Parts: C-alpha cells; structure tokens; sequence
C-alpha cells in the first residue's frame, strides 16, 4: 500500500502478547519432552530384555519332551512372562503414539511463531535502516568516550540476546524447510532446535532469562554504581550534530524501539523454547510489560523532554540553478497539514511534499496521506549566472498551530517565502480553517547574497526533511550561511506531543515512517515485486520477467523481440496535467504511451544504448482528455532491453507571469493646458500643466517601462505626493528618441503617479507608447 504504518512500542508487544497466547493454545501434555524420551528409552531397554528372554523360553519349551507338569508349568510361566512384555510394549506404543502427535503439533506451533514474528519484525526495519544510518554518521573519532561507556554494560546481554534470537530463527527456518520438504526424523531434524531450547530455559545462573533481566537493569540503571544506557546513548545520538532523517527525538525513539523489540523478541524465543521442551507455561506477559513500560517511562521522563523536535535536510547537493521566475506551493486542502518534505536529486531534481489530516493528538492519517511533487526544484534555489538574494527568517508559530501552505517564490534571484498556519485544538483533531496565522518575507528588507561564480554551485539540500515518523510542523526555515554557500531546511515537529499521547502512555499508536516511494504515481505496480501481475501484460512469451535481470534483485520486465509490456494506465490521467514519466533501464529499450483506439505515440523513448542501468526522467502532457492510455514497453527490434521502476508522477510546475500592465491609455488625468489627439499627449510647457496617471506598483517589484521622448527637456518623474521619486528622465536631443529602463519599487506601495511635464519653456512635448509591466 506503499505506506509502512508503525503501531509503536505497544503494538508491539501487543503482538507479542497474541504470539504468547498463540503458544499457549498448543496442549503438549503433562509431561516434559526429555521425561517422554527417557520413558521411551527405558521402556525400550526393558522390552528388549523381555523379549530376548521370551525368545530363550519359547526356543526352550519347543524343543524338549517337557513331560506334562513341567511342560504346564513352563507353558503357565511363559504365558504370564508374555502378558508383562505386551504390557510393556502397550505402554511403549502409548509413549510413541503420544510423541507421533506432540511433535507435529510443535512443528505447526514454530511455523506460525516464526510467521507472526516475522510478521512483527517486518515493521522495525525502517527503525534499523535510521540507526544504522546514524551509526555510519556517527563522529565516533571524538566520541568514543561516551560510546564506550553506553556499551560496555549493554554489549554482553545485547551479544547473547541477539545471538539466541537470529540462531532461534534459523532453526526454525531450517525446521520448517525441512518439514517442508516419522518421529523419530522429526527428532533427528529438531535436535539442534531442542538443544537451543535447552539451551535458553536452562534455569542456572548467566542464562538467557539473566541476560534478559541485565539488558532491562542497564537500560534503567537500577544498581548505583552503574548508569542507565538509555540516556548515555540519548546522549551521545543529541550532542554534536548527526545530518540524518528526523530530529533528537525520533532518532532516540528509533534506538529505543530497537531495544525494545529486542527485548521482545527475546522474551517470544524464551516462550517458544519453553513451549518446544513441553515444560511448564509460565507467562512472561507481566515481565515483559513491566520492563518495556520501564524503559518508555525512563525515556518519557528523563530524556524526551530535553530532546530538540528541530529535524533538518539529511545532506546537500553542489548544484548550479537557474534564473528567471520561479513560483512553487506547497498547499493543503482544508482540513490537511503538511507532515515532511523529500528531495531527490537522481535524474531531475524533485521536491515532494506530504499533506494529509489529523487524527487528534497531532495523528497522521495514512488513510488521507498523500503527496504533492514540484519538478526542477534546483532552479529555485541557487541561481545560474548571476546573484541571488534570500531573505530568510525563522516562519515559526506558536504551539497548537499545524502548518498547511508554504509558498516559495523566486523572482529576479530574491527568493522569498511565506507559510501559513492553521489552529489545530488536539483534543478534538479539527484543524480550524477560520484561525490561522501566517509568517511571510515578502516585504523583508535585509537579505544574504550567494554569486553562483561558475563551478561553485550552491549546495541545495538533499534528502528527506522529515521526522523520523511523519508529523505535523510549526516551525519552518531556510538557513544561508553565506561562506559555503550551504542552504538548509529545517523545521520543527510535533512528534513529541503525539508519544507523550499515544505510545508513551501505552495507548494505540500509528506512527507513518517517510515513504521512499512516490505514492502518488499511477503506474500501478510500478516496481514488479508483487506476483500476479493484473495491470502488466504480456502480448506473448517473447517478453518475461527476469527475476533477478533488475537493480540489484528487482524483478524487471525484461524484452528480447517483438514481445512487449502493456498496462491501461488511461483511468487515472488526468487531461491537460503534466507529468514526470521515470524509469531506470538497461540495454535499448523504447517507452510508449499508445491510446488504444487509433493508435498513436504521444510519447516515444525509440533509442537509448547502456549496457548497465541508467535512470531516464522525462516531462510528458496530456491534452486531448484520453480517457485511455496505456504504458508499452518494448526491446528493440534486433536487441535486448530491461525495464524497471516505471514512474508517472502527476506533477505541478508554475511559469512565468505575463504581469498586468498597470499604465494605460484611457485613464489618463490631465490638469492645465493640455492637447490629446490620437495617439498624441501634447504637454504645454511653460503654462501651468501635467499629465498624471496612478500606479498599481507593489513591493520590491522591478517594471520595464516603455516610452516614446519627444519635446525639448521632456520631464517624466514616477513619484509620490510625498516626494519620493523612483524613476526620473529629461529628453536632452528630444526628436525621436525612446527609452526603456527599469525602475525598482522596494517598499512603497501606494498610489503611485507617472507625472510628465517639462522643465525648457518652450519644447511642445508629446508622449505615446506606454507600456508598463512587471518584470520576472
């Protein structure tokens, strides 16, 4: 579904609870699988004895006369010998029926043990990926001080409880592809398994349940003379800066959900072991509640508060931009808020923006998640061959106000941007569309100035600027440091809010990690990982699915001759929309988008050679309201091609103004001695009179004025009543001659008025040609 909800600490061991239950449905008996098997092979020891000595008797009682008495006697004592050795083999089929069915039992037990954990498991590798990531960002060359005080306490229960976990799964893999693919082979195949089991539930001192108890003791610092694991490594993951995903808080909740699982984990081997060797059940539910909401009140009251909810771009890109207009906005719809942003810079540089509704208490909706993609956001922020001027500020709100609109606009390098924000009222999860604040520096005066100077491109910010998990914002900004020419986008999250609420307090809990997929593509199945694939064709066997012909072990459709690849993707094109179509390719491959009926290519690859992968992203429109249209991949004609990763994003971009002309030629005022005919504004020096027109001029806004010069020492002054003049020009050879400047309104928006008079007393004026119009 493209979305890998997280259901927190307590969906967690929620799950973990319902395997424990699970396990204990599974009767095995009343008696432990060691004491059946020692049973087994006493009683089989016996019964050999008695039949080797049955043997003796009757091969004895056959073969003598053995009179009558005695023959009856013998006969009477090898009667009664036999009942006891039927005896003892009854009770040993008992033994073997019993075990025949125990073991089965045991084997469906494990499987869905290691389903369900599984299962489980699948939801922390997000959690995984950001400790790694910010284990590898680490400055561990100065920081070895504090990471060697963090595991030096935690490192041997973590090495034992890690290493019974991944040798408990693989045995159980093993188990199970062996079942797969009577008792006496189950025993033979699950001894390994039921050593582990031995193992583990060894009740002795340094076993796994005294490791289990130490991790949860060091984590906490229960002994004095120790310190508590969990805020040393807070402490080491906060200070300094780690140019990760997410802020403090979600990369310290990451390392506290991945001990937390661990714990759990751990606690459901120890179950599942207990349960394999048929001893007694002893629920670890109270245990492991008890240590888990240990460790969240630990983190809830010790180390949450002090963590920064400031999260900024994981790394940056040396880029050259562009120039000109460039207008980009990240709106929500009412009842929405912006939750993060991601830039990717692969092939085309792309800005994508999540919005969705709340769900009280600062909850992401994953129901109305979506996303909005901007195209060439390099071109927003760092210009080509000029100077460009950012006039930042820190757009921060107060608390209870969820960002919904930021607005980027760059015009003659002066990139300015505004956000709004709407009131929330968590209690309830109602963002107010009446209350709203908004924080703007479009009529900001200071600015940082960055010159491009060729090469040195600026470094545009690279990488998911989002929480750990996605929540709301209050607090947006774009950071310039001038000396490096590094522009960062930090922000400030609600996370902190929505744990305290939801997870921390042991409630339910729906956390959505940052998604690495464009969710908003209409190529369904665009990555063919899923089986069975509808909306993929095949028109014959030409073509086929290489399992392993793809990035790295991606199934790509891989086509040899005139097969080929079809999917209608026409339902969700929308008419008149521009789109990115992206696909990373091998070989010669050709793309088309036919139209079913009268078939024609409205877009067309038709060459491209690489012997490896390459990623191609492209803009595409469609105009004529399809209504249907399919994707169709296809090889060359005499050559082979792969395909993958096919992307059609519903993009938006903005152009360029055309700008309202502002003077015209109608609503001139004229005041004393003054001649209009045709295209002709005759001005009268000498005797009192001028030409005056008002102005829609805004703020820090550049017009290009057009104008026609005639009359001896023509004055045209664009001023003020107040006395403030912009633009000011005298006609000194004044027969033909036209001019064309530019004049920069920086912060005086008003009522502005164009005033042509004349400073010689004679030098009959006359003006035409006005054109007056903002330039982008």
């Amino acid at each position: 579904s493209f979305i890998d909800v997280f259901n927190g600490i307590y969906g967690f061991a929620t799950g973990i609870q319902d395997i424990f239950n699970m396990i204990f449905g599974t009767d095995t008996g009343d008696l432990t699988l060691e004491e059946v098997l020692k049973n087994q092979e006493l009683l089989y020891d016996i019964s050999g004895k008695l039949e080797g000595i049955s043997g003796d008797l009757s091969e004895i009682i056959a073969q003598g006369n053995l009179n009558t008495e005695l023959a009856k006697e013998l006969l009477k004592i090898a009667n009664e010998q036999n009942n006891v050795l039927t005896d003892v083999n009854n009770k040993l089929n008992a033994i073997n029926s019993m075990l025949h069915i125990y073991l089965p039992k045991i084997t469906n037990m494990l499987s869905d043990v290691m389903k369900q954990n599984y299962a489980l498991s699948l939801q922390i590798e997000y959690l995984s990926k950001q400790l790694q990531e910010i284990s590898d960002k680490l400055d561990v060359i100065n920081l070895n001080v504090l990471i060697n005080c963090t595991c030096t306490e935690i490192t041997p229960a973590y090495q034992r409880i890690k290493y019974v976990n991944e040798k408990f799964d693989e045995l159980t893999l093993a188990t199970e592809k062996t079942l797969r693919a009577i008792a006496n082979d189950t025993l033979e195949n699950l001894t390994e398994l039921t050593e582990l089991a031995k193992s583990v539930t060894k009740n002795d001192m340094d076993s796994f349940e005294f490791y289990l108890h130490t991790f949860h003791d060091v984590l906490i610092g229960n002994n004095l003379f120790g310190r508590s694991a969990l805020k040393t490594a807070a402490e080491l993951i906060t200070k300094d800066e780690i140019k990760t995903s997410g802020s403090e808080i979600g990369k310290v909740y990451s390392f506290l959900i991945v001990l937390t699982c661990l714990q759990a984990k751990a606690f459901l081997t120890l179950t599942a072991c207990r349960k394999l060797l048929g001893l007694s059940d002893i629920d670890y539910t109270n245990i492991l509640n008890q240590h888990l909401n240990d460790e969240k009140n630990v983190f809830r009251d010790n180390i949450l508060p002090t963590l920064s909810n400031k999260f900024s771009n994981p790394n940056y890109v040396k880029t050259i931009g562009s120039d000109n207009y460039a207008k980009v906005i990240l709106e929500a719809e009412p009842g929405y808020a912006l939750v993060g942003f991601e830039i990717i810079n692969d092939r085309i540089p792309v800005l994508k923006a999540y919005k969705a509704k709340l769900k009280q208490n600062y909850q992401v909706d994953h129901q109305s998640l979506s996303e909005i993609v901007y195209l060439d956001i390099d071109k927003l922020f760092c210009p080509k061959n000029s100077e460009q001027k950012y006039y930042t500020k820190s757009l921060t709100f107060p608390d209870g106000y969820v960002i919904t609109k930021i607005t980027f606009e760059k015009k003659l390098n002066n990139l300015r941007y505004e956000a709004t924000a709407n009131f929330y009222d968590p209690s309830t999860g109602d963002i107010d569309l009446n209350e709203k604040q908004v924080e703007s520096t479009f009529l900001q005066a200071d600015y940082i100035s960055i010159n491009v100077s060729d090469d040195d491109g600026v470094y545009m910010p690279l990488g998911v600027i989002s929480e750990t998990f996605l929540s709301p914002i209050n607090s947006f900004e774009l950071e310039v440091d001038e000396k490096s020419k590094i522009l960062t986008l930090t922000c400030k999250s609600y996370l902190r809010e929505y744990l305290l609420e939801s997870d921390l307090i042991n409630k339910e809990t729906s956390l959505i990690a940052p998604p690495n997929v464009f969710i908003s593509n209409i190529v369904e199945n665009w990555n063919i990982e899923a089986d069975n694939l509808e909306p993929w064709v095949a028109n014959n066997k030409n073509a086929y699915v290489d399992s392993t012909g793809g990035i790295e072990g991606s199934k790509a459709l891989f086509t040899q001759g005139d097969g080929e690849f079809s999917q209608f993707i026409g339902d969700k094109l929308k008419p008149n929309t521009d789109y990115i179509i992206q696909y990373t390719v091998k070989g010669k491959p050709a793309i088309y988008l036919k139209n079913k009926n009268t078939g024609y290519t409205m877009y067309e690859d038709t060459n491209g050679s690489s012997e490896e992968f390459q990623t191609i992203a492209v803009n595409y429109t469609s105009e004529t309201d399809p209504s249907q249209t399919h994707l169709v991949f296809k090889s060359q004609s005499g050559y082979e091609a792969w395909g993958d990763n096919f992307i059609i994003l519903e993009c938006k971009a903005f152009e360029t103004p055309e700008g309202p002309e502002l003077i015209k030629f109608d609503d001139w005022i004229s005041f004393g001695t003054t001649y209009i005919r045709d295209d002709v504004l005759t001005i009268d020096p000498s005797r009192g009179g001028y030409f005056r027109q008002s102005l829609k001029l805004d703020s820090y806004s550049t017009y290009n004025l057009s104008f026609s010069f005639s009359g001896l020492w023509a004055k045209v002054i664009i001023k003020n009543s107040h006395g403030v003049v912009l633009f000011e020009k005298v006609s000194q050879q004044s027969s033909y001659v036209d001019i064309s400047e530019s004049f920069t309104t920086t912060s005086n928006k008003e009522g502005f008025f164009i005033e042509l008079t004349g400073d010689s007393r004679g030098g009959f004026g006359s003006f035409r040609d006005f054109s007056m119009k903002e330039k982008f």
